[PDB]
């Protein structure tokens, strides 16, 4: 009955991506992100989760056209592990029955232009790209799984800038902004974290 | 040319889910109200005329063009001229009442004593009444999204100490949120359930 | 890689539909080029194609939607806007009959509006309203941006009409016309005539 | 220290101002209201919980903090109820109803034979009922602000047939626009302008 | 009782400018805007010009936290003209009672920084400003009198570009930005035509 | 000419008002500088005096209200915020004393917070949320840019609370705080001795 499309545990949050919603989250938090169908059925894990352990909170639970989404987190890595073990328990699923990354689109604009970075800022908020750096943009479905590959990729070039992250919908959707390298590393990184991610197939 | 999607005759208003009632007039306890789901979505323009041209006593409560389908909700304190502005735009398109997808259940369940942390965050993304620690909650998810209204309105009826704390009747799918002690809840899904599987219609 | 699905040249622009067109708002009489593609993030390398092949042209539409990706660019001259649509070509391995061809969901027209229909038609709205008594044409089309040049169109057959609403974004297209009988019924069959000669694949 | 811009009882709610109610739970027709605007803003943090805590039955249908002033609105079906709690209140504040301030009226008048364009115009600024072109539109402009809400439900109990458009209960300044027949909107301008006099508190 | 606070023939729109809101006015058309006290007087206003002339279009009507606001526009200048005559008759009062526009203030911003150019333009719309240009900004009060300076800048500089006009609350706000010699000639002139308008004093 | 109602150095950001702070977000242990203007418009001349005498600082709030105009930079360097201040202190006359007081206009601590409280206190609300049980401070004070030290040093004394809400915007500030009775009386007390020691003008 209920489906599972995304089980993650994103272990080690950076502070840039720590950034529908309840509680916040902190640098060198632990996440369980969790994606379903039917979209209600997010209703029953949520509960499942937090009645096993009440030292987690709610970080996101939102129900959309056709998928519910659910964030849980904790200071304590042991306490989210539990969480995600009660949501396979009570629902008779596995972590690996989930759905395997499918990768839409990536590409790297160098040198974006100063009317190009002007209107991006605009429907975008938080942070903004600067005319004259360098832009990468990443999608895939499920869009949960945009999340793993913010946190990875602020990981290993640190000095990047997040612009923006799309996790809830049909697809995620990735923006960053940094030197023509850094982007280039965050790149590269993403797509072998993903291939790397074990699931079924669509 | 135009599909319906839901035709329904919805009966004696209930008082919770009559101010639950993108919008136009609201409709108040007791009057009566016909709800339509077409395809393709820009049909419901014509559907809307259709009545009012028909029936002038009858006044517009929803009327909304979606990503895929459209929306109308009218009303009346007469169950006579919501049923005529009904048979006009069935007429006016060429269908019939059993024309209409037959409901599908696509979820359900009930969450017992819920936390505080869940009913917290569950009200801020919910906007009329609130579920309170501790309350049992059932959720019902249907399509077409429509039905969500006769479901709603079916179980205040049957248990009126019952919370209706949200009720989705327009996109893809329809979701409904209500509060109360185990018992109310039960009762209303097992009611609800009936309703749903008593309604004729083709197959998806 | 790049699918495109509306490529148009959309050359000489009325006022209200001018108006109606978030980045830089174009004027009546300059030219726009209008782009839907697929997947929707793709948009963005798209509109880098066309700002640096001709930086005089300015943006006036980005938007990643839930499956699909959206551009207008305009400019005074109609030279610009072709040679930036050219350059988003050649980027993407495309050429202009590569886009799927317009495909007419529904369309009706409703005379003599009623008031009650028209102020709770006038709610769910934005800019022009329409009056009670006057008449209303409904358009559907799929993809969606060739809403863009139907509204142009029907503008330019029949000035005197009111642009009530244009939605370009999303799984279909939905275009609301008012006026006499006569101007919409003008403006109607225009449309169709426009729609039909877009030459595209299939659906 | 907490001065009471606005303390009252309205009791027996009419339909569609009950319905036209920063929200909480609705009221329903035929339920009693106190409303209660305070200074400094913050301090109706102080007040709910007087409320709530004194009588565990009623409910908060408003609470909301403006740029100057605080307001609250709480509820039930029992009038006693809503009586207790005001007094907790007051109690709880060393205050008194008659420390309130008085109604003024900042403007009022009677439009008749509303034009399209305007009635277009005036119905997209505004989102519960709707006024149609040929209606007899009433303004009344009064402050403190939530005496609009007393002036909304005196006017529905003796004109039932007029149309709630708009009424703005939060602000510097309270707006009431109704709906109807030039001599519905006549009868409820003349009670409202007896009604706020009436009412008993401090100057300006 | 009800008191005009502003009352002025705008004549001749400029097409930056033309773009709560009613029907859109168009490049070449002319508008009255008015300003009263108390608020909720503008609806016995708006009637009063709408019934004399049907022929003019309402494009603003709102009733702010303290006062009343109401634009209409047509392409004739005789019947603007009729509609506020209706407006003076019908309320008894006479268009140089109005209130003097009185300055609050204005600076010339010369290459305005990137960082914070962008900032600028997100909670800003419509049009833009590029890293590089000049800015002028300009404030008054009453705040309808914005409209006035707004387009009467855009005629003298053509060039320029309206990046935001605020006509309603307290102060009314005006942004512009050009070359250092378009933004310093627009504010010149605005000096000169507010200064140049009759009204009483606060 | 350009009035300086507040103008403070909140200097070590605590992580809960850090992630509460629009444009780019400061982070924990950064310096911001908070300054409070009138006329509101003469905020875009001071933040232009801050920006281009040390590029290294990066604006998190620029804003014209009503009647203030307020902004915030920041920098993970407290000589170059401190340097950003001295240059919009010199550009416009003024020094820091010039300011305005803080003046208390309520402040009260809610002990075992009702159930229908809360729920109803979170759904005008935001980011972390009170639960029933808990006890709540609330503080208001003017100028509101004032709530923004307070907010920082109340977690700063009694890091286990949590932050509701912070109004730093408007006529008036607004401090929302949650946690056990001895958290939040401890962080009230705090809060009125730092609004004590601040200098400035009158009112």
């Amino acid at each position: 009955r209920t489906q599972i499309r995304v089980y993650l545990l994103v272990e080690d949050l950076q502070r840039q991506f720590a950034a529908a919603r309840g509680y916040p989250p902190y640098e060198g938090e632990h996440a369980l992100i969790v994606e379903v169908s039917p979209a209600l059925a997010i209703e029953r894990v949520i509960d499942l989760a937090l009645r096993a352990v009440p030292g987690v909170q709610p970080g996101i639970l939102y129900v959309e056209r056709q998928f519910g989404v659910l964030e849980i987190h904790s200071a304590s890595l042991d306490e989210v592990r539990r969480a995600g073990e009660a949501i396979l328990a009570g629902t008779g699923n596995r972590a690996e029955d989930q759905l395997r990354p499918r990768v839409l689109f990536h590409d790297i604009i160098t040198d974006i232009t100063d009317q190009h970075a002007v209107i991006l800022n605009r429907n975008r908020q938080a942070s903004m790209i600067l005319p004259g750096q360098s832009l990468l943009v990443y999608e895939m479905t499920p869009a949960l799984f945009a999340a793993v590959a913010a946190n990875e990729a602020e990981r290993v070039a640190p000095g990047l800038t997040v612009v923006d992250v799309q996790m809830i919908g049909a697809a995620g959707r990735l923006y960053i902004g940094g030197s023509t390298d850094e982007v280039t590393v965050a790149r590269d990184h993403i797509t072998t974290v993903l291939s790397a991610i074990e699931g079924q197939e669509h």
